[PDB]
């Protein structure tokens, strides 16, 4: 019943700063034009102790499986391959990529209705808010 609040069919509802967030992980300007226009869907999915996060949009479709705390491999949206780690900290979803020397960490909590996701990579944080779909 870990993550059962997180379980469901998300959609995009609200972005900020999201630009900026992904000009300091060093997304390049095409990119970041397409893929800032997005609306993604979020599905998450809990099969035992393996979570699926799937994120499906008009720019890419992704997925990771994972269990808590045990390193995984992740190509993110903007072909980065990162290591991925993530663990549950007081409720709180938290996802840390490392590549490159680079870190950046990716919160996902419930707040009321909503699924907010927050990204932080050095001082630049982007807030980006889901609703269910
Ligand atoms: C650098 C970079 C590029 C793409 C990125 C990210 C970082 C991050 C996301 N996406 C996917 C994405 C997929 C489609 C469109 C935009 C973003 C997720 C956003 C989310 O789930 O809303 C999680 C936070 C960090």
């Amino acid at each position: 019943h870990m993550c059962d609040a997180f379980v469901g069919t998300w959609k995009l509802v609200s972005s900020e700063n999201f630009d900026d967030y992904m000009k300091e992980v060093g997304v390049g300007f095409a990119t970041r034009k397409v893929a800032g226009m997005a609306k993604p869907n979020m599905i998450i999915s809990v099969n035992g102790d393996v979570i699926t996060i799937k994120s499906e949009s008009t720019f890419k479709n992704t997925e990771i499986s994972f269990i808590l705390g045990q390193e995984f491999d992740e190509v993110t949206a903007d072909d980065r391959k990162v290591k991925s780690t993530i663990t549950l900290d007081g409720g709180v979803l938290v996802h840390v990529q490392k590549w490159d020397g680079k870190s950046t960490t990716i919160k996902r909590k419930r707040e009321d209705d909503k699924l907010v996701v927050e990204c932080v990579m050095k001082g630049v944080t982007s807030t980006r808010v889901y609703e269910r779909a």
